[PDB]
């Protein structure tokens, strides 16, 4: 029966797990979402230089674009929405001074938009 025993169920790890934050991407004016999620540190802050290591991975894993082409794009902006419900957009195509760390634990989702043509 279904009420047999719940203890029979599996277990989990206590060492150190990761979180799954849903991200988005805009291409050709149309967004491409496939329920894909991104990995992040638990209760740990991170920067763009480091976090990018995981992001860039999806960039090529999605369509196979390079960091040299995505930069030459007509436009490049990154959107980050915190658990608070607030979202901010950062214009990478015009950002050479911006720089600040963030807490993944306080992150909800992100929406990347790169206009290339």
């Amino acid at each position: 029966g279904s009420t047999a025993e719940k203890d029979k169920l599996p277990a989990t790890q206590k060492a150190k797990e990761m979180q799954n934050v849903p991200y988005t991407i805009a291409v050709d004016g149309i967004m491409a979402f496939n329920q894909s999620y991104l990995n992040l540190p638990k209760d740990s802050q991170l920067s763009y230089l480091d976090l990018g290591n995981k992001v860039k991975a999806l960039l090529y894993d999605e369509r196979g674009v390079t960091p040299e082409k995505i930069r030459n794009a007509k436009s490049a902006v990154y959107t980050i929405t915190w658990k608070d419900g607030s979202k901010k957009e950062v214009d990478l195509k015009k950002d050479s001074y911006t720089a600040n760390l963030f807490d993944s634990n306080s992150i909800k989702q992100i929406d990347i938009n790169v206009k290339t043509k």
